């Protein structure tokens, strides 16, 4: 297992503009288009993501390039945050895995906001972060996930996903 393994399991793949939990215009693997409410804006920011005009269909190809720039993104977005830069260094290699997952999800800034979860992941109190981590709208809107990766940060292996 890996990021990318894990992501694909939690995001799906989708082929056509789809709208994600939160009802907003999406393609591929989780690749937000727009917040706006039309259509059109999605497949104009669609064609201009992917350099032609889609109709809004991708190939597979396609949506795996938007995803590898997606967690190329992710990565950095983390490194850049003076926030997030020092726990994500603290941790191990699996957990870490967690917390690129959270961002992609959710972005820099509202993963920066966990910022009681972020000291307790940053002193290594596992149990402590996890039940701080769910008492939140992230999880409270998408259960099964948000336990995934709350269950990761717990526990540092990738049992959560092993099954899927
Ligand atoms: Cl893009
Ligand atoms: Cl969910």
């Amino acid at each position: 297992m890996n990021i990318f393994e894990m992501l694909r399991i939690d995001e799906g793949l989708r082929l056509k503009i789809y709208k994600n939990t939160e009802g907003y215009y999406t393609i591929g693997i989780g690749h937000l288009l727009t917040k706006s409410p039309s259509l059109n804006a999605a497949k104009s920011e669609l064609d201009k993501a992917i350099g032609r005009n889609t109709n809004g269909v991708i190939t597979k190809d396609e949506a795996e390039k938007l995803f590898n720039q997606d967690v190329d993104a992710a990565v950095r977005g983390i490194l850049r945050n003076a926030k997030l830069k020092p726990v994500y260094d603290s941790l191990d290699a699996v957990r870490r895995a967690a917390l690129i997952n959270m961002v992609f999800q959710m972005g820099e800034t509202g993963v920066a906001g966990f910022t009681n979860s972020l000291r307790m992941l940053q002193q290594k109190r596992w149990d402590e972060a996890a039940v701080n981590l769910a008492k939140s709208r992230w999880y409270n809107q998408t259960p099964n996930r948000a336990k995934r990766v709350i269950t990761t940060f717990r526990t540092g292996t990738w049992d959560a996903y092993k099954n899927l």
